[PDB]
């Protein structure tokens, strides 16, 4: 099935938990994979205008580890739980990507996350103007646009409303749609 390939695609380039004991300042970051009209895509958010932080940039649900996470995993959780009500039976952590290093203090660790098909987002507006859906296969053939860095413009067909991804963000999301959609028979 589309779902057990994706899984057995990912499960591949798990990294676990090598890089988690670090001395680092720790982030996660969830990819949550949502499956719709027979068809893959990525759930991101767009930060609220009032975050001090990035203020209206795409973005995937996430942040900084707190003492209450068991692991690098939880953090995603609890973020994404707060960011767009997703709960934990509503997502199976499926592996942890390759770690992103920033600002030589600073460790994000993503994860890839099958989101259930009776998700509802319940965007928080505190942390999130907007949640929405791309495609996976979107990132194979992306519209770019030089800024000099690549941003991507995605125009959401319901509703015609483009939406500017770069960044890590973008970079994780080509990696996600490489993983699963690669070398696959029609
Ligand atoms: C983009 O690079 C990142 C670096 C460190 C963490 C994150 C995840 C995050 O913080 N997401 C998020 C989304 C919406 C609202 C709020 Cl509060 C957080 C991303």
């Amino acid at each position: 099935s589309m779902l057990d390939d994706a899984k057995a695609r990912l499960r591949k380039y798990d990294i676990g938990g090598k890089y988690s004991h670090l001395p680092y300042n720790k982030y996660s970051v969830l990819l949550p994979l949502v499956a719709k009209e027979g068809k893959l895509h990525l759930l991101f958010t767009v930060r609220s205008e009032k975050l001090r932080r990035a203020p209206g940039e795409v973005c995937f649900p996430g942040g900084k580890r707190d003492p209450t996470d068991m692991d690098d995993a939880a953090t995603a959780l609890r973020e994404a739980q707060e960011e767009v009500g997703l709960r934990p039976h509503q997502v199976e952590v499926v592996c942890c990507l390759v770690p992103c290093l920033i600002d030589t203090d600073t460790l994000i660790t993503p994860f890839v996350g099958l989101i259930d098909h009776n998700f509802q987002a319940q965007p928080n507006p505190a942390e999130v103007k907007d949640v929405f859906l791309v495609p996976l296969a979107y990132f194979l053939h992306p519209q770019v646009h030089d800024q000099i860095n690549h941003i991507f413009e995605y125009t959401n067909p319901e509703d015609g409303v483009t939406y500017q991804i770069k960044g890590m963000t973008a970079n994780l999301a080509v990696l996600v749609a490489f993983i699963i959609l690669e070398k696959k028979p029609t």
